[PDB]
């Protein structure tokens, strides 16, 4: 049964809705991102009408092996005519792809689906400065004044300093980064360009960067370990055992490993600064937990949502207990307030 924070009232529509078999009236199927917990039940023999980036298009065919036929890629920041609803697609500042909905319903009321998102002050200069929203239905992921985290361009700073210091001091360490999924690609791009490598990889995540638009990609990764000082991994390989595997593979070109989990927030967050964070060690492996979040931190979702002053807000994520809707009502309340609204 598909809930109804996933349906769009006043049409056939519903947002990252595959999972739930045929949904009764739905005449088109939008899909946000990339991301398996939003795209799943979409396989090969999906045979209804998605809608989607040209970026989520290309992962679509390539990687889920979806028909082109049923595939329905929109440009972003133009109005298009879906099943005789205008639409608009904006960049959500998630993953490569992820994109918000502004629909315009007949009846007049204007909606927008976030997606998955990380907030910006950019945002408030998209299409979304001219109109009113009545519905905004909203990635609440860190909903709470707990999460904060630093922005992404400080948490690269960090992360290119810290391994070109290390492979300065020892040319023969090799530098690992893990991956579980699309997004986050900054992270191990940042850090090859500071120490002129390509990065290197299995077939599989090269077949998905492959489909993501960067430009210039081919200048940048490459399937051929052996010539590349950064290497990525799964993330369920970046632990001593794991890298103590992948050092022994490497024909003792190495003598060192220095390895990167990208996390969202995590509890260290409320103790420690980028600055001062420092890795877990066992022997001659380092492993660095670093804080680049793709979704709005606490006070980057609270500004955005009090500039947009919608009518109703309807939470996406952290619904499933009466706690946490509850604590996510009460400070929708307080910023309702504070703003003079
Ligand atoms: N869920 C809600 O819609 C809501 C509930 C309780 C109190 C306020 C609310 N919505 C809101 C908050 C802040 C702003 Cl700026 C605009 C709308
Ligand atoms: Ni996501």
């Amino acid at each position: 049964t598909c809930p109804f924070y996933k349906k769009i009232p006043g049409t056939g529509f519903t947002v990252d809705a595959f999972q739930y078999g045929v949904v009764e009236g739905c005449t088109a199927y939008f899909l946000t991102h990339f991301h398996s917990d939003h795209y799943a039940g979409l396989s090969k023999h999906f045979t209804f009408p998605v809608y989607c980036s040209e970026i989520t298009g290309n992962l679509l065919k390539n990687k889920l092996h979806v028909q082109e036929q049923y595939i329905h890629p929109l440009p972003l920041d133009t109005e298009c005519i879906v099943n005789g609803v205008k639409v608009v697609l904006l960049d959500a500042n998630h993953c490569p792809g992820a994109v918000m909905i502004l629909f315009y319903l007949p009846n007049g009321t204007v909606i927008l689906h976030t997606g998955d998102f990380r907030a910006d002050p950019s945002m408030e200069r998209s299409l979304l400065a001219d109109q009113k929203v009545h519905m905004l239905y909203l990635d609440t992921t860190y909903c709470s004044p707990e999460y904060t985290f630093p922005s992404q361009q400080e948490v690269i700073r960090f992360a290119i300093n810290t391994a070109f210091e290390a492979v300065t001091l020892n040319p023969h360490a090799l530098v690992v980064c893990g991956t579980y999924s699309i997004g986050k690609e900054k992270v191990f791009l940042a850090i090859a360009d500071v120490l002129g490598s390509k990065v290197g990889m299995s077939q599989e995540k090269y077949k998905t960067l492959q489909c993501l638009n960067i430009p210039e990609i081919n200048s940048l990764i490459t399937t051929d370990m052996c010539s590349s000082l950064v290497h990525l991994l799964p993330m369920m390989q970046i632990n001593f055992k794991g890298l103590q595997s992948h050092l022994k593979k490497c024909g003792g070109k190495y003598n060192q490993i220095l390895a990167f989990r990208p996390t969202g927030w995590t509890h260290s967050n409320k103790f420690t600064r980028i600055a001062d964070v420092i890795p877990q060690t066992k022997g001659n492996i380092s492993i660095y937990g670093i804080p680049y979040s793709e979704h709005s931190s606490y006070l980057e979702m609270k500004r955005f949502v009090q500039w947009l002053k919608p009518q109703k807000i309807i939470p996406t994520v952290n619904v499933g207990t009466w706690k946490s809707r509850s604590t996510m009502e009460k400070y929708f309340r307080e910023w309702k307030l504070e703003a003079g609204y």
